[PDB]
């Protein structure tokens, strides 16, 4: 009965805990801002405890993170539910990717719990090849994710500027299987990995963000159900093979032609005749383009590690992260965003929840998503 | 880094509003309020009840819950609830829980008295406090665990015994060095009355806090000020503690509170017409000296023994003798120090032996919100 104490005490500690001190903070704040509308404050408990509560949450708001804490530089990415922007503490000077998420336009769709893994994978998955998660946090209107700004920008662009050589696609080849371990180990299967996801750091090593599929990428398992591990590993094989060829190994002008080559890959995965892709590389990308019964990725990483294709002189796979990186960032400075496409800031007032008549909990969904670290 | 270390001294502080204790009431009371099916057709409140489910069960096993006590004996009751002795199942020790009723509480509009009870005996680490060692609430009822004052209140003593002047005077001095520890806290009694005195295993007195009309409870102490203050007359200081304190004397020396009559309104006429219904009885066996101290307490506020300080009414005559000294007086022997038989003894206390509950919500109404921050745990 003494216990008792220590044991809530570890649970308002441990940051992966559901009633840890910021998920606790999180309900209070949710509370007064789901209970705080004209219509609400005519039941007396409800006025009642917002007038008792009023200046301590005041306080709260104040002391904990917000987004006035942060400058906004530029926009380096926008979705439907929001958008990414690079941002400047305004007290340490610190620069860091910052991803908005709407609110409005999560409740609005009933799409609002897809973030929980993104948060989770960032935050803790404590890796070379994750991008971290230092801080996340809410108002009434979004949720917010500090993450440490990648300079060197995604695959996607580095694929398309440059003709990647075998030397290249295996380093980061070799950064992705790391990097999609590391997400496995914790539980989850990435689902979309995708050259999007793949961002390079000030030194132009490859670390994976974790968003939202994209037909290119889609395994046969996924066409023929409508999963493993194994549907991630498909996606790493057409991406070696897209950066060793330059085109998609399923690729088609129409989605239908698309997912009949997928479906047809023991006889649609072809490699060009004008192409002098190693044998080793050849088999590494037709282990992961296969049936998933069959399919490299199934045992775990380490019979991926053991794969020849990986055999060379430069690197092991214990000093792989230490070896310079076939494209290093010229950076001007620490708000540098040559490598991304800059969009412009969107100040436009934007629509909030409809105003309660009585409470609907509009907060709820989003209970325990600060984070410090 | 400092905003961090400032909301991390937030939540372990004690007498901070968000912390710890306090945040998991918010999550205990939301979780209480919501969980009713026709809330439950909004699927906001039906997914944070089924993500929260397993987390609040686990809690409310680990936080303190009356199942951890065992019911001896009921000591107490009023119209809010009850006090009961009882003993924790556990470590065995005896102590005296006070509990509150929700339903009540809603029901007659009266859900806010029990915050400067609780912050009073919580925190006044004082030999002259009854002390609050757990605070703690279920969707039913707020429960009060306090130290075990075996003595009884000073109503029975006036009633087992004739009161002489020299067990008079160390009583009244007592209630002055509680009553200073009080309004060094910041904090106004308001209901000084020989019910909220209590004696301890040694009969010395420790002040507990509680009313027992609507707003006011009993009249008899109340002071001209505060019997005003109701229907916006005015205000009252912690002067109106001094009041009280001159009819508790009145009713130990002369067997009758001063303004005694058989209603309400009478009493309140007669507080109020203070300067002429004042008087003491043809049978006169009380000192100059007492009916003086009587006399400067049972007048106005302006004029009033208690204004100036507490330095005024320790150097009246009245408690001018050789038994005791201010420094020393817990220190003395008690005029009465009660023969326990165990630790179980209620021979003190009188003998005392259908529990509504709220209706089901059709939309959220926030019963449990009055209740929020209740919870004080002392280790
Ligand atoms: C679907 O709606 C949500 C939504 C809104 C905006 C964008 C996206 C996609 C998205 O997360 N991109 C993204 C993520 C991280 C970074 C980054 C981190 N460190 N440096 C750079 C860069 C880009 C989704
Ligand atoms: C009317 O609403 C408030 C209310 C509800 C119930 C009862 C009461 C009266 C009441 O608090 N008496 C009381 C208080 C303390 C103790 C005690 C402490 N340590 N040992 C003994 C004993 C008795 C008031
Ligand atoms: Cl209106
Ligand atoms: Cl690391
Ligand atoms: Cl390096």
């Amino acid at each position: 009965f003494e216990t008792r104490f220590e044991k809530m005490d570890n649970l308002l500690r441990d940051p992966k805990s559901e009633v840890n001190s910021d998920c606790l903070l999180d309900g209070l704040d949710a509370l007064v801002y789901d209970l705080d509308f004209p219509a609400l404050r005519k039941n007396k408990n409800i006025d009642n405890f917002l007038s008792r509560y009023k200046d301590t949450i005041n306080k709260i708001r104040d002391l904990r993170m917000k987004a006035e804490d942060y400058e906004v530089v530029k926009v380096i990415g926008r979705g439907a539910f929001g958008e990414v922007q690079l941002v400047r503490h305004k007290s340490t000077r610190k620069v860091y990717a910052m991803k908005l998420l709407s609110k409005f336009e999560m409740i609005k769709r009933s799409d609002s719990a897809f973030f929980w893994e993104e948060r989770d994978i960032m935050a803790f998955a404590n890796s070379p090849w994750v991008v971290q998660l230092f801080y996340a946090f809410q108002d009434d209107r979004y949720l917010y994710m500090v993450m440490e700004y990648m300079p060197g920008g995604d695959l996607v662009n580095l694929m398309s500027n440059y003709d990647v050589p075998e030397k290249w696609a295996r380093f980061y080849t070799a950064e992705v299987v790391l990097a999609l371990d590391a997400i496995h180990s914790m539980g989850f299967i990435h689902r979309d990995v995708k050259p999007d996801n793949m961002l390079l750091d000030k030194s132009g090593h490859l670390k994976l963000a974790d968003f939202g599929g994209t037909p290119d990428y889609i395994s046969p398992e996924v066409l023929k159900s409508q999963y493993g591990r194994e549907c991630d590993w498909w996606s790493v094989g057409v991406f070696l093979y897209e950066m060793l060829v330059g085109d998609t190994p399923f690729y088609a002008d129409s989605l239908v032609g698309t997912y009949s080559k997928i479906m047809n890959h023991k006889n649609s995965l072809t490699f060009p005749d004008d192409n002098d892709i190693s044998k080793e590389a050849k088999n590494l990308i037709c282990a992961f383009l296969t049936d998933r019964e069959v399919r490299l990725g199934r045992n775990g990483v380490e019979e991926i590690k053991r794969h020849l294709f990986f055999k060379n002189d430069q690197w092991a796979w214990e000093t792989l992260r230490d070896t310079v990186a076939p494209v290093v960032p010229d950076l001007s400075s620490d708000i540098d965003t040559s490598n991304f496409d800059d969009l412009e800031e969107d100040k436009g007032e934007e629509e909030t929840f409809p105003i309660p008549k009585a409470f609907v909990g509009n907060q709820l969904p989003f209970v325990g998503f600060t984070y410090y670290s």
